[PDB]
């Protein structure tokens, strides 16, 4: 089931849409997860939000701005922290005609537009601001509260960790980018396309995650030198070009206003806004992340970075290897095919 | 007097160097201010320090990274502030395989591998440094006590201006910059390269200084936009061939180790460094200056940048236009060609 590992749209009705774990296991079941990456657009009858007119005054801390570097399809990008803006003011310059979308046909003329031109201009994207546009009466996909097995973290520890178990919005712009990553902990994540311009994905399956670790390390080994996990750094961005040149397999998708992504454990993403958007995002977990979270190899080299403590989730949810992992003899192997 | 205003060399004896004032006086009666910019290679009798062998141990502490964005000639670089580190860290890596200054035989080679490749690889520059590297027991061209009237400043108003009125150090590595402006007040500066690889400047006449503002604007109307002022951000890069095609008159100059440059009251500057290097540097201030800082057209647009009160300079040095100044009807012009 998925034997091709490409990146499938899902369609729920809304009887079906109303069970969120239900509806992620069922995508699960028809090999979704292989691709590391779906689409799922929600049934017309569910809306997040009445309207989005009353949001121009909405505050985002801490813009950044993107500088990148580099040539022939490899880059790193820097983030320059610039200062509190507003919506309006953000909507200005991203509608301003120095940063706005250039005129396209396809989308594959826009893609060798932002490929050729990512390290010009520097944008400003309106990233990581603490949280929500949904309205509180709405009970499905709510990014606020999905209810998984993530809220243990919270529950059982105190701890709040933002962006993971709570909700953040991005505000973007054209050319504005994501690198290549998999999510803290290679938890699962969901994002929603509020309003706006789209915003594209690359993914590469699961199954060829260690692919794409081993060619990010050629690239860059000295990145790859003091962190063994250097690609969590968000910084580090790859042509499709390059990709298709050391085989790495990979598809790419288009979201669009209303549409959700769902990432899955271990499925490295990145891509870029095509213009100004709206994007709200969290991580999730489920049973069979577990595995997964007790295997992600972390950022060692700052002190900033996420580490969830697996324990709770292995005593519950594993109580026949609880020991056995406690005492570093837990050597589960990973199938990333595998629906469970 | 050096009517083509190019950049002029001297050499001046022990005793001509042992009175500061009298010889930058001589060096603009011979008209070295027309270029902008001038060399001073010291006699040789004269050392700053016995040896830089001790200070591998000394402590940067903002070191940036330089990223450059551009194309054809123009760029923008934006400081990225790192983390501390020992001048023993910053040489390691200036002289790595990674940083380290190509193979080539003239610098016309060199430089031409400076502005293709300016936009790749950012290095880190330790600049800013506060402290000196003079031993105290040395009475010439001493940076941290030239005794001129820029000294007013501090005896009038408690004030220090780091970098301004306090020396500053400099580490370079390869392919580190400096951008295109002028000195805060378009007072003087002084620089002193103590060691390691040299520095190659760039410097327009300030009889042109306008006619390069006005290209800058040209390039960067949006920079002008929002600031009257911008090239004093130092963030504004332009090639020589941009130079010469807007036909721009400049001149080129490398300084080595042991060699000091002055740089003259609104006299456009940039450049470059070779390699692992040391500099020290502040500001100056002579009789002709105060006219230039009545005159100065600020930034307006940060709250941090540097503003002195003329009111000092003009009431002992000009007294019989004081009151006229202080009514706003001191309507003086500026000759840049007078060595006043
Ligand atoms: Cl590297
Ligand atoms: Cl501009
Ligand atoms: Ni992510
Ligand atoms: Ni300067
Ligand atoms: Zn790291
Ligand atoms: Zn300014």
């Amino acid at each position: 089931l998925n034997p091709s590992a490409r990146i499938m749209t899902f369609y729920p009705t809304m009887e079906e849409f109303r069970n969120f774990s239900r509806y992620i296991a069922y995508i699960e079941s028809q090999g979704a997860h292989r691709a590391g990456l779906a689409k799922v657009v929600p049934p017309k009858e569910w809306k997040p939000r009445a309207s989005y007119d009353d949001i121009d005054d909405l505050v985002i801390p801490a813009p950044i701005q993107q500088l990148v570097t580099g040539q022939s399809g490899l880059f790193t990008q820097y983030n320059i922290q610039k200062k509190a803006m507003t919506v309006r003011e953000f909507r200005k310059i991203a509608n301003s005609d120095k940063y706005c979308t250039p005129r396209y046909s396809e989308f594959e003329e826009l893609e060798r537009k932002y490929w050729k031109n990512l390290t010009f201009n520097p944008p400003i994207y309106g990233a990581d601001v603490n949280g929500t546009l949904y309205e509180k009466h709405v009970d499905e996909w709510n990014i606020g509260r999905l209810r998984t097995i993530l809220d243990l973290v919270e529950k059982e520890s105190g701890i709040t960790i933002e962006g993971v178990n709570t909700p953040y919005l991005y505000f973007g712009m054209w050319k504005t980018s994501f690198a290549w990553h998999t999510e803290d902990m290679d938890l699962y994540s969901i994002n929603y396309l509020h309003f706006g311009e789209p915003k594209s994905w690359y993914s590469v399956p699961p199954e060829h995650g260690k692919r794409l670790e081993r060619l990010a390390k050629g690239f860059f080994p000295g990145s790859a030198q003091s962190c063994e996990a250097f690609l969590r750094h968000k910084m580090t961005l790859i042509s499709p070009l390059m990709l298709k040149k050391y085989g790495i397999p990979f598809d790419k998708v288009t979201q669009e206003a209303g549409e959700f992504m769902i990432t899955f454990p271990y499925g490295y993403h990145a891509g870029f806004n095509h213009g100004f958007n709206c994007a709200e995002s969290t991580n999730f977990a489920t049973r069979r992340w577990i595995e997964y979270g007790k295997q992600a190899v972390l950022c060692s080299c700052r002190k900033d970075m996420v580490k969830i403590s697996m324990d709770v989730f292995v005593r519950k949810f594993q109580p026949e290897r609880y020991k056995l992992w406690k005492a570093g003899k837990d050597n589960t192997v990973i199938d990333h095919t595998l629906p469970t």
